[PDB]
């Protein structure tokens, strides 16, 4: 069955658990030299942010098999979670494909926006914008983290206006915050800690993107990069 | 100095040259099971596309140095491209970042779209953010192939509007084709012959984009594809 | 600073300026679903200890400290095989990548390759006999040698190791080693590089074999009971 | 030709009966040295790129493919002959790895062991027609299938060599793979079974392959320079 009751999680397996007290000291792994001074610790490193990628692929080829279903990035902070994806689902398929076979996918982008420095506006912007090519397709959404679910509830609203077949939601991180409102990722990486992240395409106001590893903000890099 | 004539390509270094008879056989490399029948021949390996864009990063960070800079991704044929751009660049700043450094470039995603089947409709579809964020910055636009010019002609225009410092232009593919209105980029991949490419995220309507050599599609590949 | 206090180390065993690796602890780790595993050895393993990405990601830290220990100077790499080399490949990756990226006109190559095969463990227990595919390491004589090896255990495999080189006249031993386990029975032997300390039970994967199996596996697991029953020797 | 008709796991090494054809390297093929990532230091050393990392890399893959394809699900030992086979060996084992284990079910058993054998003959840029073997007793080989992995076939006279010390451990097939064979006119023959390049009689950098223990961490195949040679004279 492909997952169409978005926001339920109906039949979603568990994630990884990155536990309250878990993470990495900075000199642990290579950090950009500049960063390290706004940086608490390493929550979730690169290599194993990839590892679970691949296996969420493996898990989405499984349910999808060869049916074909579209998928939309997010942007900017889904790139990453995005392009890793693409990776691993292309080689899983293309590594199991024979002559008969066709392509799994069709990949779109929608540029969504609601985030000021560590918290949601309670609003969303969004730059698509003609998602009538989705009428009756398969669609997933590939998100980067659920945090307050706000995103993602209302983003799926707008969806039903294109009358799409299916919608399925893929996520990275959900944060264990008491400030979410239920909506359940379908496929999903990391369960973490309540603390604002950065790294692997997430930004704070911007910044951090280009960081490898999933990190913890600390109060200097806050102050340093607030909104003005 | 930072590159600021688009189209003159003013001081750009020479590409790699694909010869008209260049290219290997599609029992060489990994295909695609299905998409065997539908290519004439490989023209450049992954391997090598990754490894000429590592180098292009290179030059662009020894020509911007630490002078902060904002990409702009046109979607979707440049997502490839932007992707190990993106790996490489900022494997090469931050390895070389000390305490002091800051991040080198902002992000930006547009959408932009022209072609159908094999050719250029001679019109030019835009949706992005609003692109005033972009006034007295540095911006490198990241393409993935000039053939006509067309696109990036009508995209420069565009960008006078938003007062832009300067425009500096990054592109993976120019084709040798007579079709061509002399459109140079600023820093450039591969230089090849004229044939209707696909794969590393090329396309011929939406198909082979996870194609991940850049090959010729074949008579036949463009007939079962063709728009209808 | 380096005019008062010489970086590359030089006492094997004592680990004297060693960085602490990462901590694993004993109810750290992932069940099989989490990553990638080959179907077929998913029966014979407990749980995914340290991901394979974790393990590359540290690696690459690793190739940084050496780097920045040895600067500009030439050492030769000795790699104990065959347990140690997905360490070795991707510490050689890494190394070459961080010198040859700030390398200018006038630099000279880093380090040269050596390989040597050593050989103790019988199921999951060291015999306690290490036996050396003797090669000709006169070639070590005055020079800085730096061993890479995969797993610390007992450590009788590095001292009788050490030992072994002492005839070559070596200028200076360091060693790398990706994992020291906690075992009651170390001997004390240190690392000048050390990836992981994990908990004393037997692991595979990452070139680390039960009796020849699991090299392949691209992720630290423990073995279970059923598998190390199935590849007894 | 379907596998109950003729067993398809080479065994007449040096024959190359049914090797698929290389990818052929043109003398005038290849790249400016600032077309791709060179170290700074070896840029006066180095005439051109020849063979860029990622083609071989790529090249490999689809080796490792027709590797699997040839033995499906028999065991068989792959042996590394150091130092020179390094880089194809590791990129060989991580592709050959990922396409067995992909297509892995709960029933499947492991595909492949692996061994390493130190074997040394090149002074300078030419075979010293003598060749030093070392490595752990072989004679785990015997009854079983194996796959030499060797860097470069130049005059064929290494593994004419190393093929004949085999025959004394009773190892059941020998299948050769070799990433590059040089088109010398002192060739004596001996064929690859599974064969990444046939690249022109110059000699050759990178990808773990030396000149006296120099370049072996370029990352492309480029050749030496005259310059080169001199300086680094053994
Ligand atoms: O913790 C976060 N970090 C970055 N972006 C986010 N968007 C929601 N939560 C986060
Ligand atoms: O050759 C091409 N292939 C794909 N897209 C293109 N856009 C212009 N030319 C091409
Ligand atoms: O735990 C281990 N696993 C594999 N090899 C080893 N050699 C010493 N300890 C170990
Ligand atoms: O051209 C070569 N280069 C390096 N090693 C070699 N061994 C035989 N030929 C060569
Ligand atoms: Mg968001
Ligand atoms: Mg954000
Ligand atoms: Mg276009
Ligand atoms: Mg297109
Ligand atoms: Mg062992
Ligand atoms: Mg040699």
């Amino acid at each position: 069955p492909i997952p169409n009751n978005p926001g339920a999680g109906e039949n979603a397996f568990d994630p990884v658990f990155v536990n309250d007290d878990d993470g990495y000291d900075l000199d642990s792994f290579m950090i950009p030299a500049h960063y390290k001074k706004y940086l608490t610790k390493v929550l979730v490193p690169n290599g194993v942010i990839k590892n679970r990628i691949e296996k969420l692929a493996y898990d989405i080829k499984k349910v999808y098999n060869n049916e074909e279903f579209h998928i939309l990035c997010l942007l900017k902070g889904s790139r990453g979670f995005f392009t890793a994806l693409l990776k691993h689902l292309s080689r899983i398929h293309n590594y199991s494909a024979v002559e008969t076979s066709k392509p799994l996918f069709g990949e779109h982008y929608v540029r969504v926006k609601s985030y000021c420095n560590d918290q949601s506006t309670g609003t969303l912007e969004i730059v698509s914008e003609d998602l009538s090519c989705l009428k009756g397709k398969h669609v997933l959404i590939v998100e980067d983290i659920i945090d307050t679910g706000k995103t993602l509830v209302k983003f799926c609203e707008y969806l039903k206006k294109f009358e799409i077949k299916t919608v399925a939601i893929a996520c990275l991180f959900i944060k264990r915050t008491p400030l979410w409102n239920g909506f359940k990722a379908d496929f999903v990486g990391f369960s973490i800690p309540d603390h604002f992240v950065v790294g692997y395409s997430l930004d704070y106001n911007e910044i951090f993107r280009d960081l490898d590893h999933c990190c913890l903000v600390n109060d200097e890099g806050k102050k340093k990069y607030k909104a003005t």
